């Protein structure tokens, strides 16, 4: 009836493989200890932030599932915010678990959501490392444009360097796709970027390379996938399955 | 009538560049001969393609800008790069910048926003003499009428928690809200008043319980390049415009 | 009535400035966030290993100091030893605070005291950096290892590289301070290196250069001097102060 | 005689002295240049992208000027003095700069396979493993080798005459700047003699002591030799002006 | 019967035995002083370390061809003085070649921690690290009688650090040398129960402890010894060479 | 003299400390420093044929203005085996005077611009390598000089022309890199040096700065036979130069 901690790791890392992971990425456990566990509800979230975690223990959450990582910079002192959330997770002994670019790049994973939602013909992989999604649009910038609002996020911010005819490249990225090096890139590969956290120098630098971005932001455009992920985990498993930030 | 040099000079009395911080590319961006007689001056936030062309085709033979042209070094000469270089050499228009050189100074970027606010007792923000921060006497609210009023009608803000009358205030012009500026600015202020947020520094900053007013990286320097921008016609026989702003 | 947390480190830091510490060590706070709290029991330790920590919290410690941090490199996951640890510091809510280094280098610290307990003559610093002490032993190599085995460690080992001369020249140094670099650098400074922690190359070494070794072992050499700190805390502080891994 | 669009020079070349055969770091391909369907009249070719060279280009109405040494070995984020007043000439008369430097340097019949061949060299080996120089059997005399060297390189190369050298010797070549220390070092573990150019000092010394001879043809003659079948090889197969700017 | 050999000829027969490939990244294997190697051979001498005692009673003793286990320098340096000084001159006085095999001679087969792992019998020995470092296996026996073998065979009074109770038939990790650092300590203790090697220093002392690694400190010299013994005893069976050991 | 006394009348000459960043300047090979010494060698480079010069002529002191290795090593072989070999045997000392000696008063970049009679000179650089000022005369007074002085054929890039009164650059050694020539291009007319290769040709032609070239080993050895001129006044010594 109950399952243990590591048999849900198991069914995640079978959907979401971690050697998926770009290099570096905080992949995998994040903090815990036995992993044979039985675990009584299962919380899903965006990121493991200290109001999530405070969350986690108020609906008692003891298997902790985020896509972004605890830690990205490694730490040797325990004080403030970092305190704050490990008492927590510790003295309650909540797991907490990551996913994260393996989340991102495997099959029906984030970025495939945002392609299927858009409805990209003969979608392929943007980067090398499979991050993100690139094919065409078939129908208009507006016909885009609205399905951007109805289902991501409602006032996009619309950088609309040129004009866009029916039929355009479409380039999407869930969570922070916008740095200057990856404008830099997709122009060369699409006509429309639609990604999250757009800031001053990388607006210039898409106008000055004529590549149309949209910035549904960050979270609406990985929380769009993570939704279906979570669909996807409560049709599988015999589990209480809540989400916190989302 | 004026030289290159000397519209430098004055620019470099103002603004000397050993404030720019350690990397920054202050300075001469583009030119050669410096000797060179100047009659119009263009002053832009960003030596964008569309400023540069806009730059020849306002006769500006003087273009002054407060971003450097390259952060990064490069060593081929194509795309984006190959035709805002063509312009400027084709036209032989000077390409000069003052970064955070002109954020730090007297008067600067960072000291245009510390007065509006009227901070009490102002203070660096950071070590390296980026940002102010001091108390702000009035409300919350007040603070807020004033950043819609002058520089922002719609800031975003990150209101982590409640705000007493009195509160420090922070402010930095530009790109100051970074995770690691986040972290830092929160043991020095209640609020923080700057430009660019994105998604794991809001986090951040309501972790902390930092309130963050994103007024955008473009409008908190456009202020006080603004007042930089009166400051030169004031002081300069000069024809002076602007490009961006 | 009872001290704070932070009038506590700020006593110790009066005694041993974290200035004095060398560049890169962990010194300070290792694990805590409140430093308002009000502290009844005071725990010394050595090493801040999971023993001394289960025993913090067996005798009621809150406010535990050890001379050696927490960790040297630090981490992003939380598993095994270190979740153990963390987790007993966190849940109990107990103060971890460490001065190492700085102990070592400050004015009656733990090499002052070796210093002292041989009673050198025109005690210099070892080290331009301030660690460890050398000077004129004023006596006999023979009346040396008598002080060193009933003070100190009743049986060390002793390379004896060469014969020494009565007035010798002693280095001391607490804790490891016998790597082959500090042989080498020892070795142009003294007749007699006192220190903790030998190994087969640094013994093969000193025996070349002709340097006396005597490896009292890295424990006793900072013991020694934490027992004449935890008698300082204690004449000074109206604080109830244990010892718990010496 | 006809006109060619820039990516078709380029395509050329690039068959002949493919971009991957450079190595590592080295900053092949297009230097300066935007639109690469620029007609081409007139292609001129150089060792290095001076600014003689520059000037001269334009004076003779180069359209698509061909180097072998890059323009900037070093990236750079300010543009003035000698580098503004060479961008200037080039983006003013919108004149195309590419270059193929050790990928030429590598190739089939490049720049070190000329002087192998020249040399006649016995059984030609790559001398590094990234593919630059080569090595063999000179089959004759050291004298019949400098002959050699004086009547197609440079007449008066200097030589290290670090020991006697016997006839059918193994004879190391590389065009270019080859006489680094750890290149002597290396060599002289491989070759009797070693042909190469930019000799200095301590390099001389360390020569003599390993007994390796040494001849410095100069960088330049060791280069232009191969640069000059190269310019011969686009002119037969390309219907194209086609001037030397530096040789 | 007893002859002299080429410099080289000893050093082929060596490196046969111990390829210098095994050695791991960064290791200063092989010839580290000498310049002809066709030098006829006499005497081969055997040393754990290239010392100043050991190259002075190398010297003393006439050897002409000195072999160790450790290389003269890990670190490289540009000026030669004090005891580098005093050991190069008698090397290159008496034109004695230094030659070692370092950690390609305790990787190999039947090297340095081969004998342990037959020493101590393991079932199923496996390489302990990846780089082929180390061995691993069941010792079929008490912890008594592990214990037992130890002080008959390699040292007398080992460090024990019993951080557990030990079964009979534990995991048994041997690392001939210095194994004893904290990275080393945390590695094997998801490997085996028991860890025996040398340098014990204190910081790993307490890591075993908290980990539950039972380690057995035999000292770096003697459980390196007992395999160069070995080998010393296998170039004498193969090679018609006066051959003696300098620091054992 | 003992070793130690040669030791410290070369380095009150040319503290240690005026060395750049790096230089592996001093004691190079020995031991016992309190050695007595019959017969000193001077030398530009330790080279093996030095060396060899050095046991041949019973020198027990061997100064060399270059350090014996730049890079570190860790093992014996070859080239510098056979060097360390003659040191070690004969227990000569191998001692070295690097960049403090091109620094240092009256060194050998000051020699250089004693030589030209250098108007007002300065140092070149930052830490003190290379002197420039102004030269009183021609160009072709001074390369008259060069040539009789320092360097019979001095290899000449002449990039632009040259006027009387000249603000010249000395640099003994090797100046000549890429980012030397860009560097004086901005301080001098003309750059006095050693050591030149092609693409510093080229970026001096495109700088208009002109080169001369005499030679790495001339423009050393002119100050070295200064400085064993010094020590030979000064010390009670057989003194004798080995590669020059
Ligand atoms: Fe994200
Ligand atoms: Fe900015
Ligand atoms: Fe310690
Ligand atoms: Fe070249
Ligand atoms: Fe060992
Ligand atoms: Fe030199």
């Amino acid at each position: 009836v109950n399952m243990k901690a590591k048999e849900i790791i198991e069914f995640i890392e079978t959907f979401a493989p971690k050697d998926l992971a770009i290099e570096g990425d905080n992949i995998g456990l994040q903090v815990g200890d036995n992993l044979d566990k039985e675990i009584k509800k299962l919380g899903i979230a965006l990121d493991p932030s200290l109001s999530v975690i405070k969350k986690a223990e108020k609906e008692g959450v003891d298997f902790l599932f985020t896509h972004h990582p605890l830690l990205k910079d490694p730490i040797r002192n325990f004080t403030g915010v970092i305190y704050k959330k490990l008492k927590i997770l510790m003295e309650n002994d909540i797991i907490l678990y990551s996913a994260h670019t393996n989340l991102d790049i495997c099959k029906n994973g984030l970025n495939d959501a945002l392609a299927e939602l858009y409805n990209l013909e003969n979608p392929k992989p943007l980067y090398d490392n499979g991050l993100g999604r690139v094919g065409i649009f078939k129908g208009s910038f507006e016909e885009f444009l609205e399905i951007t609002k109805k289902y991501i996020h409602k006032n996009p911010i619309v950088v609309k360097s040129k004009e866009v005819d029916d039929n355009f490249k479409l380039a999407v990225l869930s969570g922070y796709g916008l740095s200057q090096s990856s404008i830099k890139y997709v122009a060369e590969k699409a006509d429309v970027y639609l990604s999250g956290d757009l800031t001053h120098h990388s607006k210039i630098l898409a106008e000055e390379l004529g590549l149309v971005v949209v910035d549904a932001t960050h979270y609406s455009t990985e929380v769009f996938g993570l939704k279906k992920f979570k669909e996807f985990l409560s049709s599988n498993l015999d589990l209480e399955i809540i989400s916190l930030d989302f």
